[PDB]
């Protein structure tokens, strides 16, 4: 018996960990929010599925979808999963994605299920904030640098405390940026391949980031899931940070985008004045907007996945240079439909 | 100084009501949910608009969009619009629907625009729900049949006391049912409209409906946000019924619309044995399943707009027969395309 | 088996309430808040009762309480239940009157207990706010006139909704203005015969209150509760109004408190500058003060509760003038420690 | 000039904080809570202290009072602080303590005072949780044993983030318990001595503990609220531990309290069947229940309070000897009257 519950289903990781779980015959079951409009895009070609109407600030719709499906496994992904946006929508956020991850423990809790089912909590590098140790382990301790990071370090240690207190089997997938065609466009990595596949087209002819020097550690999302499947596997329920190791920045995703599309980028200015130039026709392809700077920015993250590695035997497997091609080429596919 | 702030602006009325007032030479401002999909589509061609997002649960973020948009109209449709949902996430649905008609109130009044702004509520004929006279006007008694209505109940009241307490100016327009081509697909209008263009299409055998016997009195949405906008304009702030005072059942609706792709339903059996099949072909196309009742449904509802014909001197410009046909038509050429 | 749990325990209902059923030999469980003092007062002496920590905006907490007590009687007394201040705590007041009642039918529903619970909620006779009829019974329209009457009218409708769809045996007392020695003390009766007590002890020298026109209809709490107990008794789950159907404005009940003391209140003036003056020794007790005022006023309430009278049989005991002595009676001696 | 906005003014702190303040002669404003009952007791001798009623749940009740108080100062005092309530009441714990403390921040920026106000968080203690370095100081990493710890969690690193992202004075004191012949009658310090004076009395023979190996950092409330006031009058905002350094059990709590009555305990037994029985007499005085117990219990902490005493010239007053009898001599005079 192998019955998933996926919160955040319709989001990137859910579609991705749907489908990984379906592939291994599990039941899946996921929760989606009502909306105006469709929403289950990046779902709908699997539609052993099972969706259910309901939110993560709704306690009794929670219980019920439990008490009804029964899970083995819980993966919480729901959140609102911006950081900018985290800023203006601080309170939503908190509610979400810290208040949301206990009513969703309690709901496990109400519904009987304490000792039987298995809990992961989507953690985050973000907890890291203005990074404490270089690169970012198990027990570094976690400086937040945004309501979204102080949302989901309540959410990290109330997860901590359901399975110290209970015996849950619960555990915090310290993830570090994870990307994929499928990633949402407001994004930086897929605002970038977005707008790099229109100019391509001819559809655009230029575009502002902010933060150009900001650096990641970025994965792609479908080998991630994989990992949040092997925590949910192993004998004890324990955190553990699942990343590359590897840093680029937010310039150097420009830049090799661009190449991907047959052009050099070639900087020039400085801070809100610098600009992204065609080496060969001088045409201005990138600026910079303060509007998209974050008032307390997270300047660098690298994780360190020894102990996945060594535990879990898990590992990359998609590279950056090719995660930059594979979003490039996907979206060029995508807009020449456009 | 003409500047509109619409809540709920990516839905079905919300998207109609921003045409007409950019048509009108409006500077629209929209507040938009943050979600991990693309959810502006009905929109998307206006790109004088501008949009911020914002949730109807999160005070702040509704008064840093007020002080930043400072409105002369504010059009409160944000809303989990869905009378069966609402079953389910009943919760939910009274802090957005209920609660949050209050938050903007209130952040109306601690912006400072309290004599200034006029305020627009989405009222329903839903309140009327076990309809207590017929036809139903402003001073029918209501009573509501959902937590979707209770929650609307509580939103027309707190509006009415904004008004009488603080001299806003402050209306509900209590409209009745109104579709159109861009009706969400779970409203039982579009999803008859969806389902018989794909059968049409070859795309569909068949589809299942809820109760057959409820009565609608249905309009189209474009007409209706005119009398939103008109019910702003009146130099008195009062409540309106806006409807086309005729009603139709489901039955007839669903009759209506396989005729517009040729062909003439037959129904036989009761309840949820009922079937509708093709009277030249014998084939069935519609069956009944109880999933899609409602624990108190809402048998009848028939609309008198006297007051708005007297007073703002609007009448209804679509009848039910070209409401109908304008909607199977549409989705046939959707559905064509893809 | 008789086992009845009551949010808002603490309060002037609650108290009352939990004595009448404790006599009745039932259990007793009540939801109080965690609180940074003292605040059983109304209930110590009570302490066949058992409490318990809990807020009307927890649904977890609501859940756990209910499912560990499995009530066979649920008296959801729990609000913030003042009219003024339900102007400046618009919010927090639609979030525990209002969807707090969904959350604790909710709770209910969740613990399998839909259908072997009778559940009472405190409706009220602000739901007729700016009133459509003289007198007012079930079938007036409402039409609040607070944040409290809108929230208290989601209440009223949500609670129907739970027992139209889903059979729950709920009903709501729509009861008209009580009040008793414990009354909260920023209410008006209790304001005055508080004050009127002070004045009488030498504490005090004068108060100032609001509308002095406004008209209520004014029961005592204990004749209420019991009506509360003959609703869930009735063979089907109906709705009924409470009240005594007799009116009185704030200015009788400051005339007849200070009565009460020996003094003969005389009034001159108008508006927020009328004044309430001693007859014998020419000294002002009582002025007027605009920010005792409400925005949206309920000028009269008088309610009809024929129906009640009829079908449970209940008839209030206690009249106005001797409400006023046992309030200023009592808060005489109260002052006096 | 002076005006301090204290939210939690009718608490244990807040009554001491008043004190201290009107002293110095601050105007000082309280938020308080509408209650069904009196519950101002701790300030009533106060009657320059000017009171307003609301709830760090209601964010629109808080900008009103901001914005007629315009304070100086703010003392966010306000909690749901019992820890071992913490665990059935997690989400009114999270959202006052945790989403509250976000609330007030962002009313004080909503009320345009992030400049001129200095901001005090009651941060605490409970923070260390299962302790990660002895003695415990500002750089210790966190460990949260409770819902109380992770809501605190969370608005510690709120606070931070006003700090970081708009240079709000904002600082977080990080209290060790203290205590006083104030305190809640639910924390163990006052139920002890509140029940040891009325076994003295002859009003009480026996009572009931949890756990009494729990080993804690005690001060005196009087001298640490004096310390909230130092660190908003320092140069710049740093956070700061406060705390005495000297470390007691709860059995040591008991054993000295009926000390100060006359009486010698004695221990028998293990686990929930140890009892503390007279010497003299023979009698129980003390039993063991395990309702008293928390899931995952704080077993020991000590602060060290190195960097406020030199910064801030601070330095605890009351040791624990004194603590204990003033509050059992306090408990018996009280006690003796009733
Ligand atoms: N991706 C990354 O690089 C990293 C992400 N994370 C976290 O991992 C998780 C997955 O991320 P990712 O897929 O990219 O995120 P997305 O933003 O793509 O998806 C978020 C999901 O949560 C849902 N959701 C949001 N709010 C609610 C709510 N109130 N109730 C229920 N569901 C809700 C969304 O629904 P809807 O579609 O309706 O908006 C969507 O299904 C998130 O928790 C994110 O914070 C952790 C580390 C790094
Ligand atoms: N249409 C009808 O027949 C009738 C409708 N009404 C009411 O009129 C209004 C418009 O109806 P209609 O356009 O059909 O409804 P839709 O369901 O099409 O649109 C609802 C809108 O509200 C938004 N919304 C939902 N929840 C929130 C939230 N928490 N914060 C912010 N925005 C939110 C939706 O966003 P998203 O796209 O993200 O879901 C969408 O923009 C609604 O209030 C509805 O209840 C009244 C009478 C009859
Ligand atoms: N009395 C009257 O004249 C009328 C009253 N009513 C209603 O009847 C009920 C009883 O009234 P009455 O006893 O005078 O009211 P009180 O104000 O004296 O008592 C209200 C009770 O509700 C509790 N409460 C408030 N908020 C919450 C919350 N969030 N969670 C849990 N409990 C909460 C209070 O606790 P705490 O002590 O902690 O504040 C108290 O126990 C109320 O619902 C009131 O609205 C109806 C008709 C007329
Ligand atoms: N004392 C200690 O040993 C330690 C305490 N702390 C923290 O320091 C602060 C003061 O502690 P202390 O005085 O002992 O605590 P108390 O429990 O004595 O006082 C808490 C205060 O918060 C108020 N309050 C609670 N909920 C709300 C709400 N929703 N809205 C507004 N006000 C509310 C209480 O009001 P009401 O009277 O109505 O309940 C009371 O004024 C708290 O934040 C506590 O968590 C930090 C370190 C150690
Ligand atoms: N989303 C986003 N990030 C940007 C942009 N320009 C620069 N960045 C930076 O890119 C980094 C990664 O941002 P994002 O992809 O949102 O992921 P995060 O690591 O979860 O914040 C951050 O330092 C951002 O400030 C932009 O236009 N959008
Ligand atoms: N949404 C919906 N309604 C249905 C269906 N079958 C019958 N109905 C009924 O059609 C009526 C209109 O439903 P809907 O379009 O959702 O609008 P409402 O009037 O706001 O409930 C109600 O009486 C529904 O019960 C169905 O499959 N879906
Ligand atoms: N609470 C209160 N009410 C007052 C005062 N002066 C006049 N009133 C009026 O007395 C009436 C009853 O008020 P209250 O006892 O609060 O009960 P309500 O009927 O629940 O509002 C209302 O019309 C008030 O406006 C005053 O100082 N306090
Ligand atoms: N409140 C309380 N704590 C107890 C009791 N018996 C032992 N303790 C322990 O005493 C310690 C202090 O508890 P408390 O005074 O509530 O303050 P905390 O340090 O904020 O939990 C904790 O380890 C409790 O588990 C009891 O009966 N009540």
């Amino acid at each position: 018996r192998n019955v998933a519950l996926i919160t955040g289903i319709t989001g990137q990781d859910g579609s991705y960990l749907a489908e990984f779980l379906l592939e291994k015959g599990y039941e899946v079951h996921g929760i989606v929010r009502r909306s105006s409009s469709f929403n289950t895009g990046r779902i709908e070609h699997l539609y052993n599925m099972k969706l259910h109407y309901g939110d993560l600030t709704d306690s009794t719709c929670l219980v019920k979808i439990i008490n009804e499906v029964k899970p083995t496994e819980i993966y919480n992904l729901g959140a609102q999963s911006h950081v900018k946006i985290s800023f203006d929508l601080a309170e939503y956020t908190a509610d979400v994605d810290g208040v949301g991850t206990l009513r969703l423990l309690d709901a496990v809790k109400t519904c009987g299920l304490i000792n039987s089912v298995k809990f992961y909590q989507a953690s985050t590098s973000e907890l890291y904030g203005k990074v404490q140790e270089i690169p970012q382990k198990e027990t570094t301790p976690f400086y937040p640098r945004s309501p979204y990071g102080a949302a989901k370090l309540y959410a990290y240690w109330i997860v901590v405390n359901f399975r110290e207190a209970y015996n849950l089997f619960a555990v915090n997938g310290i993830l570090f940026n994870h990307e994929s065609p499928r990633r949402g466009a407001n994004f930086v990595t897929r605002k970038i391949s977005r707008s790099v596949a229109k100019i391509y087209l001819g559809q655009l002819e230029c575009f502002s980031l902010g933060n150009l020097d900001a650096k990641r550690d970025w994965g792609h999302a479908k080998d991630y899931v994989e990992a949040m499947w092997l925590m949910l596997q192993n004998d004890e329920p324990e955190d553990f940070v699942i990343a590359t190791g590897e840093v680029h920045s937010v310039r150097e995703f420009v830049e090799k985008s661009f190449l991907h599309i047959g052009k050099t980028i070639v900087w020039e200015g400085k801070n809100e004045n610098e600009v992204g130039r065609c080496k060969e026709t001088g045409k201005v392809h990138v600026t910079v907007d303060l509007k998209y700077y974050r008032p307390t920015e997270v300047d660098f993250l690298q994780g360190d996945c020894t102990k996945a590695k060594q535990k879990l035997n898990w590992k990359p497997r998609v590279a950056f240079d090719e995660l930059v091609r594979e979003m490039v080429h996907a979206d060029v596919e995508l807009m020449r439909t456009n």
